[PDB]
């Protein structure tokens, strides 16, 4: 098991001012409706991944201190019609990973049997549903496939969660330091576990 190396000390040393609604515990808990994460290649994959995951919610989520997005549009894309818009609920991020947009909420709560479409909150409101919506999003959207393959890309987890506005930017704007934020958060946590964090690092 990943446990095994992401330790409850592990998590609370990489973590230490989280919200409470965030627990070690119930990331595993989540996590056990996803054998294959973290569990995946051999054990540096398994490291790699965790890292990587975890990396990524540490710039999403400010080290876990924000549930909600800070600051937010209603995120309601009203040209992806697959998963309709309830009327004034909002879309903006949630969560470990900020899950975002109508089309995200719906195709999860789909996949999950949760009333995400139309009761978005419950993401920002119940915890284990907040980390299996974190999961969901690395497993379904393949970020699971970009960091466990061989060779490694960390880049690839990066452009599927946030690639639009963190990817392809110009050194020193927003996107590029939020891009390289991730990047150090994933090898700092690499560090701590003693891996290899690969060479396919930025985008
Ligand atoms: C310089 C720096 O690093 N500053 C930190 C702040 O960036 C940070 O606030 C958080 O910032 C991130 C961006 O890095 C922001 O992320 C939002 O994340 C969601 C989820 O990934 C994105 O949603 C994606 O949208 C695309 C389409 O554009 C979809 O294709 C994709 O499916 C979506 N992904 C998911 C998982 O749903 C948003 O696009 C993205 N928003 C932006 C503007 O980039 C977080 O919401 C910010 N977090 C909070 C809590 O507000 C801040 C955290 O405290 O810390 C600074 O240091």
């Amino acid at each position: 098991s990943w446990t095994s190396f992401v330790t409850p000390a592990v998590f609370e040393g990489w973590f230490p001012n989280r919200n409470p609604f965030y627990t070690y515990d119930g990331l595993v808990s989540a996590s056990n409706g996803y054998p294959e994460f973290g569990t995946t290649g051999s054990l540096d994959d398994q490291k790699r991944e965790l890292a990587a995951f975890l990396g990524n919610i540490n710039q999403a989520s400010g080290g876990l201190q924000f549930i909600q997005e800070q600051n937010p549009s209603d995120y309601c894309d009203t040209s992806s019609t697959q998963y309709p818009c309830a009327a004034g609920k909002q879309y903006y991020g949630r969560g470990p990973i900020q899950l975002s947009w109508n089309y995200n909420y719906g195709e999860a709560g789909a996949d999950l049997g949760l009333d995400l479409l139309n009761n978005p909150d419950l993401v920002a409101q119940d915890s284990t549903v907040a980390w299996r919506t974190a999961l969901w999003f690395w497993m379904k959207r393949d970020c699971h496939g970009a960091i466990t393959a061989s060779p490694p890309s960390f880049s690839g987890t990066i452009r599927i969660i946030n690639g639009g506005l963190e990817c392809n930017q110009p050194a020193g704007s927003i996107g590029n330091m939020q891009m390289e934020n991730r990047v150090t958060y994933y090898t700092q946590f690499c560090q701590t576990l003693g891996v290899d964090p690969g060479t396919d690092l930025r985008c």
